[PDB]
């Protein structure tokens, strides 16, 4: 009732440190709780609140950070 998770996955997370430019910078976002930036799986999880900050926010925040924020479920 507040909290959730989302996953997407990131093209153009070149060698190891993409990981930490990503989730380094989302963990500013207030209503992140945990993020896993995966590089193997090319896998960003983010455990934000879907009510408040939402989705949208973090995807063009990644999108901008020089991502392809492709959705997991559907695109």
């Amino acid at each position: 009732m507040g909290d959730g998770v989302l996953e997407l996955v990131v093209r153009g997370m070149t060698c190891a440190s993409c990981v930490h430019k990503i989730e380094s910078s989302l963990t500013k976002h207030r209503g992140i709780l945990y993020c896993s930036v995966a590089l193997a799986t090319n896998k960003a999880h983010i455990k934000y609140d879907p009510e408040i900050i939402g989705p949208r926010d973090i995807i063009h925040t990644i999108e901008s950070l020089g991502f392809e924020p492709s959705l997991v479920k559907i695109e």
